[PDB]
């Protein structure tokens, strides 16, 4: 018999003793072991010692589990642990100063997605975020990664969709100050405003152009008839405007960066798109810089603090 | 000759040739492996590949020093490795469900402010102080007592103050919603108003009965005639009343946690009461349990939310 750890994430050890001829699993449940699945291995002498992850089975794991991750979906642990084992033998190269992912198991939107977080003003809440993003960062993002995926209930190979991981992670995110205060206009109906907080206020599906949002977009009322909605106040470090796919032309200077989707929910790709001193489409470890741009854009962010309107 | 990796922060990773024959201050400048200064060390076979610490002597280790700690001043780095040779020396017992302090090093002021935070609502920025916090919690405090060190300028072995240490840490924490209004009545100048946020909004200097804030207190005016300074509302998870220390009963259920202080400037000692079931006196590793409690209480902390007076 050998002496290891058992742990959900990796500071808070738990001393076992395991008898070295019945598997991990007969004994602790779902073990895993440096991101292997290790449930059906016998112990081995040169695991004594060594740190083990664990599905949370009794509440002083899940207590732990829940202070690291946020959530408390006991299985979290599994997804992120089987992710992980995979997103380890992914490649993190540094692509125009950002840590990027070269492609690999359909993961163009996790690569967008990161690259997108590092231009934006975003702090993370779970402890466990807050380390795998300072890492990634840093050109180590397997963590990162598969927490990405254990959060959407996403696995590795899934194509995946950038404003539903944008809007898993935002929840995960310090959105508190952020607000916003839009007005409908119906010449049937007269004014409504409305006033939306947190990551309802910094995402918005209609349009890509923040402006076109500040001038007025015709959309139903309530009553069924055109309106126009326009901004009235906006709150927030960024802002992301989103809309279905369509040709769209990416302005150099006037935005911070853009996902485009080439393709549609059974096969597809993402690239990305950043404006520094000119456009340049970052894809997974490919890059591409052009003095304009156009494609199927589907995302775009813009930086922000405060606006009011000016309409009467 | 060997390589190493230089760092600030133990993630970004600097590869290094070292010539064996020279120290590695002549290379490298100051310099610590594991806490230990080893500037006037020659390289070692023993030492190949592994990790060491520097001042930040370039521009990329000053912005990774920064985003780390949150701090610019270069010599942060070794006042926290020279603080950390002694805290990892330290013992973090489990005291009353909290990771508390044995005493050493005159550091009973560290050990109220630990019992104290693990009691209170409050996230740090820095990402060293959330890593070393929640290790922390974890019983291995040896990396943020160090830090908390070298934020406050005060070496292993000095005297501290809490209200002072507070302070320094809370500048470092979210206390961005925190709110307070005050008014003070001046019955020749009449109703002054004030508003204070962030640190100054959970901090008051002069009494500790929350309660007899909301009620009032006799404080100078600004013309130099007694007046009255009551609470007019308060948003915060917590508020800290301090006052010089002076006997003081602490009534069980009626605040979450207190810092007894015994003595001077140049010889004193710290002790932190806190209430749960009953009046519990955490002195370091030593417990003990009371009905009642009375002292030379210095600082007393509440659990707020939300409180608006009912003055006219
Ligand atoms: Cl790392
Ligand atoms: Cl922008
Ligand atoms: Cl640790
Ligand atoms: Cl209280
Ligand atoms: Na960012
Ligand atoms: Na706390
Ligand atoms: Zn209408
Ligand atoms: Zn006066």
């Amino acid at each position: 018999t050998i002496k290891v750890f058992t742990t959900v994430d990796n500071i808070n050890l738990h001393t076992q003793v395991v008898d070295m001829s019945m598997t991990y699993g007969q004994q602790f449940g779902p073990t895993y072991l440096d991101g292997a699945d290790v449930t059906k291995i016998k112990p081995h002498n040169s695991h004594e010692g060594k740190t083990f992850y664990v599905l949370p089975n009794d509440d002083t794991l899940r207590v732990e589990a829940f202070e690291y991750y946020h959530t408390t979906d006991p299985s979290f642990l599994g997804r992120y642990m089987s992710a992980l084992n995979h997103t380890k033998k992914w490649k993190y190269p540094q692509v125009n100063g950002l840590t990027s992912i070269k492609w690999a198991d359909n993961n163009s939107y996790l690569a967008t997605a990161l690259l997108t977080l590092q231009q934006i003003e975003l702090k993370f809440n779970p402890p466990a975020l807050q380390d795998a993003y300072y890492r990634a960062r840093a050109g180590e993002a397997a963590n990162f990664c598969a927490l990405i995926l254990a959060y959407c209930n996403k696995t590795v190979g899934e194509l995946g969709d950038v404003r539903e991981t944008m809007s898993y992670l935002f929840q995960h995110a310090n959105l508190d100050s952020c607000k916003r205060v839009l007005n409908v206009v119906c010449d049937t109906c007269g004014q409504q405003q409305t006033t939306l907080k947190g990551v309802e206020a910094v995402m918005y599906m209609g349009t890509l152009s923040y402006e076109q949002f500040k001038k007025g977009v015709q959309i139903p009322c309530t009553c069924g008839r055109q309106a126009t909605k326009y901004l009235v106040q906006q709150e927030s470090p960024f802002v992301m405007m989103s809309a279905p796919p369509a040709q769209y032309e990416l302005k150099h200077g006037t935005f911070t960066c853009a996902s485009e989707y080439t393709g549609n929910y059974q096969c597809g790709h993402y690239k990305h798109i950043t404006s520094k001193e000119t456009l340049y489409c970052i894809d997974g470890a490919l890059l591409t810089k052009s003095s304009e741009y156009k494609g199927p854009i589907t995302d775009v962010f813009y930086k922000e603090n405060s606006y009011t309107t000016t309409i009467k």
